């Protein structure tokens, strides 16, 4: 997996570029992420975490290896209800969070290969998202914790 870091870090709260076309490189993170944000304990995983200042965050929120997802630039477009989730992403420490998410949200994206879609997702993942980028901002969810 990836060398990535815990709280508080600068990779972590510091800032990615947006890009605008991808290739076979980020398909490259992106499952670097998956490799790694599984081995871990998170559904969703940024690519600030390991040690990067790019837009790339995958989410994990089935059984079985069989809801793969990716996000290359999530640009946010829709964002319905105001839901939180009781759950702890991996870079954190010791406490879990309730954190103060959204509920659903609509986003346009690039993927692995750099093919842009425009995905909606709800409750959850809608959450695992919103926080990734949180963190591919600047702010850790160390901020409604703290
Ligand atoms: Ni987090």
């Amino acid at each position: 997996v990836l060398q990535v870091l815990h709280i508080p870090d600068e990779r972590l709260r510091k800032v990615a570029k947006p890009v605008e076309e991808v290739n076979a490189e980020i398909q490259r993170i992106v499952d670097d992420m998956f490799e790694t944000m599984y081995a871990e304990e998170g559904i969703g995983l940024a690519a600030t975490q390991v040690d990067i200042h790019q837009r790339i965050i995958v989410i994990d929120v089935s059984e079985n290896r069989d809801e793969r997802l990716v996000l290359i630039n999530p640009e946010l477009l829709e964002k319905s209800g105001e839901t939180g989730i009781e759950e702890g992403c991996l870079s954190i420490p010791e406490q879990r969070a309730l954190v103060p998410r959204a509920e659903k949200v609509k986003i346009r994206a690039l993927d692995r290969d750099g093919k842009p879609f425009e995905l909606e997702a709800d409750g959850l993942l809608a959450i695992c998202i919103q926080h990734e980028m949180d963190h591919l901002v600047g702010k850790l969810f160390m901020d409604y914790l703290s």
